[PDB]
């Protein structure tokens, strides 16, 4: 038993929610929020902008100290750091951004990142500003992600619209 409420339970292993991904994990604290991050860790918009700005950019900070130490991620890859006052690790993971022309076949790689976790709270990879189809990050998520993973979509009609055309 765990404390995430009110999920739609979609399989065996992935659950649901119409919710705002920084509102659910400041509730929640769970052990880890995914973050849709690029590969320079630049948490301008969408999802990243969203957890960065409520860690008053405190993630942003650490994000710069990680890439001067090791460089940019891969497209497709992932790095754990702090979850500051949200959670207590993040897991930033890199779907690949469809608005830069990045392959699509990898977006079943970056959910492989979460095989390593044992419960997430996490958004759709490579959803919203990263361009892609949500159904298909939902279909890619359920058939590659084995772990527990609580999936937070802030659009209630793209909620709706993922409920109801899942297969
Ligand atoms: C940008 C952005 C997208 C989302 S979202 O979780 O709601 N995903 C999503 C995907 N595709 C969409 N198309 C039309 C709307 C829409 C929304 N956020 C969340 C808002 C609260 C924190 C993160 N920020």
């Amino acid at each position: 038993v765990n404390s995430f409420s009110g999920y739609l339970k979609l399989t065996d292993n992935v659950y649901i929610k119409n919710a705002d991904i920084v509102e659910e994990a400041k509730k929640v604290k769970p052990t880890v929020v995914v973050n849709a991050a690029n590969v320079y860790l630049k948490h301008g918009g969408g999802v990243a902008g969203a957890l960065n700005k409520a860690t008053n950019n405190a993630m942003q900070v650490e994000s710069d100290d990680y890439i001067a130490t090791n460089g940019p991620l891969k497209v497709g890859g992932s790095c754990v750091l702090s979850g500051h006052n949200l959670a207590k690790h993040c897991l930033h993971v890199v779907g690949p951004n469809v608005n830069k022309g990045e392959d699509i076949q990898l977006l079943k790689s970056a959910y492989e990142n979460f095989n390593q976790h044992e419960v997430l709270l996490a958004p759709l990879l490579s959803a919203g500003i990263f361009g892609a189809d949500p159904i298909h990050s939902l279909r890619v998520c359920v058939d590659t992600v084995r772990t527990n993973v609580y999936l937070a979509v802030f659009d209630k009609n793209l909620y709706d619209k993922l409920v109801s055309s899942f297969l």
